[PDB]
């Protein structure tokens, strides 16, 4: 049924000169459209989506963990922190450090979401908890945007990470209100009207986390409410043959008008 949006979605990566890859679930009916959805994508920043939930796994046994300090010291910042650095020589909570991560796409702060979960592995590992077998983190900021072409490091798929976000966001991946906390989180992010968002009738409530990296890798996850019908979930992924590309979010917004005119 869905040969005609899969059509439109191959005409709009024929002009980009990129990959495209989409995955979307509408949680009314489970229904799907994908393309390229088994096909790996450099994750960039919307890793941090899994990093984040991890932590807040780990909140369901330990009250008080997002009100823990963590040391930021001159030697964490990497190379964008927009948050971590007013805080360095001093502490944030593992809540803020989720908030700057999610919302500010921090670097540094990721880093620190990564350290309290053992390392990328420690991210990994959570996956494979929640039944993502796909996802991989194998790298700390700012090397995991490296974005190689067929370099599986810090990979994953449009299907298996729409599926983790479904059951992350709307399932029960995690307890109540940890997932209210990151539905919280995805819907304050300040940094995705241009993607996912441009796409959709203005309307529509939409909570994402974008990423970009190396050879033009632009990408967004999302979560959307329109109004009238149950929520979606909808993952863009796009990558260009040039180590030195420009972003395209342009693209992820016409991929995302595509799936929005099929419905
Ligand atoms: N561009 C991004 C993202 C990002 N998140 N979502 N989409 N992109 C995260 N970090 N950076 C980044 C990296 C290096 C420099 Cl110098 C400046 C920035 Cl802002
Ligand atoms: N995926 C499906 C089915 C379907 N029926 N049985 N299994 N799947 C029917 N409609 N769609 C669909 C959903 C979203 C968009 Cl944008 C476009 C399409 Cl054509």
């Amino acid at each position: 049924q869905t040969s005609a949006v899969q059509q439109k979605l191959a005409a709009l990566e024929k002009s980009s000169g990129g990959r495209l890859g989409v995955a979307l679930i509408d949680t009314a009916d489970n229904t799907q459209v994908l393309y390229r959805g088994d096909e790996r994508f450099p994750m960039c920043s919307t890793s941090k989506v899994m990093a984040a939930a991890a932590v807040l796994k780990q909140s369901e046994t330990q009250k008080q963990l997002l009100n823990q300090p963590v040391e930021i010291k001159p030697a964490d910042l990497v190379n964008y922190n927009p948050i971590a650095e007013k805080h360095v020589n001093g502490t944030m909570t593992l809540a803020e450090l989720s908030a700057a991560a999610l919302q500010y796409s921090d670097n540094t702060a990721m880093n620190k979401l990564i350290a309290q979960l053992g390392g990328p592995g420690g991210v990994t590992a959570f996956a494979r908890a929640i039944g993502d077998e796909t996802f991989r983190l194998d790298r700390t900021e700012p090397t995991l945007n490296t974005a190689i072409p067929g370099d599986p490091r810090d990979t994953t798929t449009p299907r298996a990470m729409a599926q983790t976000l479904r059951q992350l966001t709307l399932g029960h991946a995690l307890g109540e209100t940890q997932r209210a906390q990151l539905v919280t989180w995805l819907k304050g992010n300040t940094t995705g009207a241009a993607s996912i968002r441009a796409g959709l009738p203005t309307s529509w409530t939409v909570g994402d986390k974008t990423g970009s990296g190396d050879y033009g890798t632009t990408n967004d996850i999302a979560v959307i409410w329109p109004q009238g019908r149950a929520p979606l979930v909808l993952v863009t992924y796009f990558t260009q043959p040039q180590q030195n590309a420009e972003s395209r979010r342009d693209v992820l917004a016409s991929a995302a008008r595509i799936i929005a005119e099929g419905l």
